[PDB]
């Protein structure tokens, strides 16, 4: 079993990605996944409010094996804040944690402010994994979780 925490500014789609993956709908939780030689259980921790209650970050993310740090591709501030979220994960967890940086809302194509290239560069700069998703369209949501699960 592996504790996976979702992190990111308000309104980026942290809950929506979990919903889409767990229930396949769009408006902790346990999910078992089957890998070639392994079978593992992900515990998906989601919360609102963390950007307001910063001092709770260390304890909320305490024993995480993975952190999925989400921004909204139409919202530059949400992308800029992901360095801060990732620094919170490293401070608490060191290198004992898989991190996936996620640019969500790819279906809002005409409102995009962060190109896929800038997301990829930030991920490479910080040595984390990267993907883009649409929770609404269901694009790359299963890919996100299968890559994280394979890396654990
Ligand atoms: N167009 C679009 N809207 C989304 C997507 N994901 C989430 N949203 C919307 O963005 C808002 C915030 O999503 P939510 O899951 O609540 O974000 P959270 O605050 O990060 O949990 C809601 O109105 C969602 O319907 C997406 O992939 N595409
Ligand atoms: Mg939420």
């Amino acid at each position: 079993k592996f504790k996976l925490v979702f992190l990111g500014e308000q309104s980026v789609g942290k809950t929506s990605l979990i919903t889409r993956f767990m229930y396949d709908s769009f408006d902790f939780l346990s999910k078992t996944m089957y890998l070639e030689d392994r079978t593992i259980r992900l515990q998906l921790w989601d919360t609102a409010g963390l950007e307001r209650f910063r001092s709770l970050i260390p304890s909320y993310i305490r024993d995480s094996a993975a952190a999925v740090v989400v921004y909204d591709i139409t919202n530059v501030n949400s992308f800029q804040q992901t360095t801060k979220w990732i620094d919170d994960v490293r401070t608490e967890r060191g290198s004992d944690v898989i991190i996936m940086l996620v640019g969500n809302k790819t279906d809002l194509a005409d409102k995009r402010q962060v190109s896929i290239e800038e997301g990829e560069r930030k991920a490479k700069e910080l040595n984390v994994m990267f993907i883009e998703t649409s929770a609404k369209a269901g694009y790359n949501v299963k890919q996100l979780f299968r890559r994280v699960a394979a890396a654990l």
